């Protein structure tokens, strides 16, 4: 018996959780262990484990009949929200009012965040993964590889293209072969977001393929004439290898792989585990010096950092209307926003990864010595998971070293990050049209964006047809909504 128990019999629910396409939440974590023992409260995951798509099995659980007690996963917002007002998943309103104080008093002072779960019909239902931080990823450059070809910082995209091209035809490491890959990255979308080097947005927010601003006036990236001729400079560089080819397949380990193997020469990625880089590879690669670098001078006479942490993420856990235990679940919720389920969400277990000195979280040598950057150790072990919780930066400020820290005061100081999207507020009437067409229109830009980078369609010469099928597609159906709930605010 504990007094963090949320019950006195003990409580095992069943949770389906395929997350960011290649995790499912695991009874056996420390930390799952931690807190079922903590709360008297067990979930027991259903996801398929040899699943490659996180959606694809949502929606396969959707339709695989009776629903488990509590779904969560990273980019579920808009699914939780959709299938919330289905009667799928319950309102929380009412259960946090009268059975979660750590969360009541969370939103309290987090208006903003409540406003941004909230759905049309005003009910909350899901509780949202809160990142902790302000910037979140940096451009990073082979500065030994500059070193060595006696080649300046690149400052604006064309001297960036002469860095690059150098990159791939000069041999850098010298091992008499052409195996370098001027540009890397672990995520797919940063190929889209290049076209921000000719004036062309991808994004408004760390939601990819999200809506922006400009003037007033909603529009979404993919969509502009901007990105037409943006992306067409982006497939030259692909043509010219100077971008991986292999950006849209490699993903999750392109960093191990191409800087492990010394072929890769610059990035955009999260300061903190893409800098620890520098430490792992010290003793391998022993002029290795990845070093952040500001955005070049883009087309518009602009430095560009479009990305930015985004609190709170659409990311996050629900209750179904399955669930026969709804009380104890949302006690269980509300554990995760109180001081030690918050540690334990960020840090692990005390003992495990991490002793409490002087009172606070200090993780242990292993782990801040290990190879693998310390996001990715937690993810092993339970935390820093796309659950509904509150993560805290001193869990990130013990791993992020000198470089990564300079690099993020640079951006900070120098003001690169442009202003997010917020998004909007939209009346049911206005959601439905959103949640009949966007979902679909949002696959197609995504093809049709791969096939114009790879070259197996001109944008040129494919974009009036694009446009037909977007509004054919309902993409400007969901425009006009989007316009409307956006004055109906500002
Ligand atoms: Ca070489």
């Amino acid at each position: 018996r504990e007094a963090t128990w949320v019950t006195e019999k003990p409580l095992t629910l069943k949770i389906h959780m395929h997350f960011r396409d290649k995790w499912v939440w695991d009874e056996n974590w420390p930390v799952a262990r931690e807190v079922a023992r903590l709360t008297n409260v067990k979930l027991v995951g259903v996801a398929n484990r040899a699943a490659t798509n996180s959606q694809e099995q949502f929606n396969l659980m959707m339709a695989s009949g009776q629903l488990p007690d509590i779904v969560g996963g990273d980019n579920l917002k808009d699914k939780f929200i959709r299938y919330g007002m289905e009667g799928a998943f319950i309102p929380l309103n009412k259960l946090i009012d009268q059975n979660a104080p750590n969360l009541k008093a969370f939103f309290k002072t987090h208006p903003e965040v409540q406003r941004a779960i909230t759905a049309p019909d005003g009910n909350i239902y899901y509780l949202p993964y809160v990142p902790d931080g302000l910037v979140s990823r940096g451009y990073f450059i082979r500065q030994d590889w500059l070193d060595k070809l006696h080649l300046k910082t690149p400052q604006t995209v064309d001297e960036l293209y002469t860095v690059l091209k150098a990159f791939k035809e000069k041999d850098p490491n010298g091992n008499g072969k052409a195996d370098e890959i001027p540009f890397i990255n672990r995520d797919p979308e940063e190929v889209f977001r290049l076209v921000n080097f000719w004036g062309a947005r991808s994004t408004g927010s760390n939601t990819w393929m999200d809506f922006y601003v400009e003037n007033g006036k909603i529009k979404h990236p993919f969509a502009e004439v901007a990105f037409k001729d943006g992306i067409k400079h982006v497939a030259q560089w692909y043509k010219e290898g100077l971008i991986d080819p292999e950006i849209f397949t490699r993903k999750a380990r392109s960093r191990e792989q191409t800087f492990g193997n010394n072929i890769g020469g610059m990035t955009h990625d999260w300061f903190a585990s893409t800098a620890l880089f520098n430490d792992a590879l010290s003793k391998n690669i022993p002029g290795f010096k990845l070093v952040p670098m500001a955005p070049p001078i883009n087309s518009k006479g602009q430095r560009w950092e479009e990305d930015a942490r985004q609190i709170p993420r659409p990311d996050g856990w629900a209750i179904t209307a399955t669930n026969k235990n709804p009380v104890e679940t949302i006690k269980l919720f509300d554990f995760y926003f109180g001081p030690k389920g918050r540690e334990l969400s960020n840090f692990g277990v005390p003992g495990l990864t991490y002793d409490i000195k002087n009172g606070k979280p200090v993780y242990k040598d292993t782990v801040l010595k290990a190879a693998q950057p310390v996001n990715n150790q937690m993810y092993d072990i339970g935390a820093q998971i796309p659950i509904g919780f509150w993560q805290d930066y001193e869990y990130e400020r013990q791993w992020t070293n000198d470089v990564a820290l300079q690099g993020i005061d640079m951006y900070i100081k120098n003001k690169y990050v442009l202003p997010q999207f917020t998004g909007v507020n939209l009346t049911v009437e206005e959601r439905e049209i959103y949640d009949k067409y966007w979902p679909d229109v949002k696959t197609y830009m995504f093809e049709m964006g791969q096939s114009w980078v790879m070259g197996t369609k001109d944008p040129e010469k494919t974009w009036n047809d694009y446009q037909q099928q977007l509004k054919n597609r309902g993409f400007y159906q969901v425009m006009i909504v989007m316009q409307k709930a956006y004055d109906r605010q500002y």
